[PDB]
């Protein structure tokens, strides 16, 4: 079972006797910190620790020997601050005496702004602030997610409403096919509901559990798939039968979308021959909510996109849109599934263009790229301490290395409000109290144990729309 | 509660129906593809094994939840009620699988089968593939172990060459990386794969999991030094630093202690601070019980450089029988920022052509360390190459046209030590041929139950540089 005093860097252990003597509160808070693009944020996931991790009973008799005991082992020596959780225990049942205040879930916001704030409640629990700051900064995964997610939904955005004249089926034209290739199965369930915020094209199915658990949405389910052939289910007919995995395959699925694999030996003889010849009156007898979607999965993938766009033009009834571009029937779609990050999207849709194909044509799949090659450092996700109470007097404290400014830290208590432009501005040193700007945008969403305000995934994804959605 | 119906990639859902009918086996592998990195570490297995696919992992419950779930996800039926039924009722929830496996810690060449699933049952042919997913998680610890072997072989190879042996090699690199993870669960895995080459680390969920898991003779399987932050140092106040560090070092004064100097200005921290205010608490210090300054900000070699030059002006140097200088044994510096396997040779080289012993120096690294990695650094694949069907084996494999590089094995396969001592994977079922003697894959699972199984202690020595050998 899970062990908040054991889930913390091993040091904070030790801070507890490192803090100023006669400090009653530790004041800290996040935010994606500017750099001299990602100008801006999605704030996800926080709701999802509160709950599995923060709330509720949290602290027990056992939980604190378990502690004491690995500790002992790990410092080799007893550095263990027993008294402070034991006080959790008696006087607060196991509950952690803890505010957190947070941008809504979904807000999207500038860089460099306050996104939560954390702080005890209690002065004996002035170390507890940033003993929980591990637990909490983990949030930069799915904020990084959500984030990197929405910046590729608009590169599609874009290209789509150029080559086709509108926006249908944006929230398909990104799928998730990350779940092999991240680092744990919890990885996967969160990653996955992040990306979900802004798609609803997800193989990870994990993602809706957790969406369940966690936010909920008034739909079933929030993600969706469509049967797909993967290289084994190709492959296993032999070498010399593709055709008819082929012919199985689309017969079998006659009747909904259904993706194929088509690279497994020569990507280019599938596409011009197989699909484009012996098999071709399986594809041009298919419903339009049934297309055949072929999917190419190796080589340069712009190189490669292009390539097969090409020879099925030249196999299949191709028409001109209104808007000038090149469209395959609706019996035919391609996905790229292979390679695909946001820079290479990038490179492929800007392709397409300049080739006059519509982005009508395609979809992309992403895994590792998706979910899985992303830091701390995109964002620059931050938990800093930024306020202290000291012998009851307030002080306001900060970093400011001298060999890097971009790492300077925020000062004192801090509020986010709209600007009058209706941009955002984090206040610093209490500013927010002068009521010069309008009501603070952080809400209490967790205190001495309870979570005191929920989201739904839908006022999530409702937040956290495209502008070019929102015209 | 974790349904293992529910963890694989969806469109597996559909692939009972994909495969050719009468198919009765389907056999799979697992490899780190050939093309840096010449050789993996395996390693992580052993959890997956445990925690996921052992013991009755199917139920009634369990199968009417997928498929509610499939229903609405796919809108429409097509989930495997029946296959997974069967295994329900004929193996009381048990997986009908047999999977070979090398021994964990084991150092092995890309382009070799490390493992290989296969189903035991006819019925179930469809379960191997199912079970690619979580399987092939897998990359991710034997990744971090490689990678992080890796940057030991550096640090070995310069500290051998500054210092004349490798005392204390074990501590040289310190796993920072618990807040820079993607998840609760990736942290212990990633730690613990860590921790096969090294005894640093601050990330204490990967203790636990090696000792259920794994299992060690010594309490724990990682160490950790005090060490302030910079909220245990801002917190005094910007003119109050000095009272900081005075603080925290008497606060720590028979154990060793890391304080981070970089709040406001890192080379006035060392010069004044360190090495004329409090100079006289550092000297005064046991050599088991050293300050170590921990810049975190700038250029790491610039900072290092600069930081080492400053200490030596300030404090009595000396040169080791190498040629090097060396810190007094009070005082030693750890980098813990920007730290990747490029910039920890950047630093240890740069530190060698300004005369300065490895000995001086530690590293901590986060996510250059445990997520700043993918699929595609070690090329980690799972493919098929064998099934049955109509009673009739065939060799299957993929060869894509456009790259050479993704084209997967052929045939039964098997591990072997070639005439020269090495490595070599056979294919076609040529194994049984028997001129390459005993396949080195042992069966570490079968019908539910793991068969074989190492403790960590067998995994580090495993794992060992030739160097320590």
């Amino acid at each position: 079972e899970f062990n908040i005093l054991l889930a913390t860097d091993s040091y904070k252990v030790t801070h507890y006797k490192q803090y100023p003597p006669n400090t009653s509160k530790v004041y800290s808070y996040f935010e994606c910190r500017e750099k001299k693009k990602y100008e801006e944020t999605v704030f996800y996931g926080l709701q999802y620790i509160l709950n599995k991790y923060l709330k509720g009973k949290v602290v027990t008799k056992e939980k604190i020997q378990e502690a004491k005991d690995v500790y002992k082992e790990h410092f080799q020596d007893d550095v263990f601050n027993e008294k402070g959780w034991n006080y959790i225990l008696e006087k607060y049942d196991g509950h952690l005496p803890i505010e957190i205040k947070a941008v809504p879930e979904g807000f999207v916001i500038p860089r460099g702004n306050v996104l939560f704030t954390v702080e005890n409640t209690d002065p004996e629990c002035y170390w507890l602030t940033n003993w929980i700051e591990t637990i909490l900064v983990q949030s930069w995964y799915p904020i990084t997610v959500a984030t990197n997610s929405r910046e590729q939904k608009k590169i599609l955005a874009k290209y789509l409403l150029e080559t086709s004249g509108n926006l249908d089926g944006l929230e398909y034209k990104l799928r998730d096919f990350g779940y092999r290739g991240v680092s744990s199965q919890e990885t996967a369930g969160i990653g996955a509901s992040a990306h979900l915020v802004n798609f609803k094209g997800t193989d990870t199915v994990a993602g809706l559990a957790l969406i369940k658990k966690y936010y909920g949405t008034k739909d079933p389910v929030p993600g969706y798939s469509v049967p797909a052939a993967e290289h084994s289910t190709i492959t296993a007919w032999g070498k010399d039968h593709e055709k008819d995995a082929f012919e199985h395959i689309v017969t079998q699925f006659s009747s909904v979308p259904v993706s194929v694999v088509s690279d497994s030996y020569d990507i280019y003889n599938a596409c011009e021959k197989i699909w484009g010849e012996d098999l071709r009156h399986l594809i041009v007898s298919r419903s339009t909510q049934a297309p055949l979607i072929i999917r190419p999965d190796s080589g340069n993938p712009l190189d490669t996109v292009l390539k097969v766009l090409e020879i099925l033009g030249k196999k299949f009834p191709v028409t001109e849109n209104s808007k000038g571009y090149k469209l395959l029937p609706p019996y035919l779609r391609v996905i790229q599934g292979d390679g695909v990050d946001i820079n290479t999207l990038q490179e492929i849709v800007e392709g397409m263009k300049q080739k006059m194909w519509s982005i009508e044509n395609i979809a992309f799949g992403s895994g590792g790229g998706l979910l899985q090659k992303l830091t701390r450092d995109l964002l620059n996700c931050s938990f800093k301490c930024s306020y202290v109470v000291t012998n009851g007097l307030g002080i306001n404290v900060f970093k400011d290395p001298v060999a890097d400014p971009n790492k300077r830290s925020k000062k004192g208590r801090l509020s986010l409000h709209r600007t009058p432009a209706g941009n955002f501005v984090t206040l610093e040193e209490g500013k927010g109290d002068l009521e010069e700007y309008g009501q603070d945008l952080l809400h209490t969403v967790f205190k001495n144990g309870k979570v005191t305000k929920s989201y739904s995934f839908d006022e999530i994804r409702k937040n956290a729309q495209l502008n070019i959605e929102l015209e």
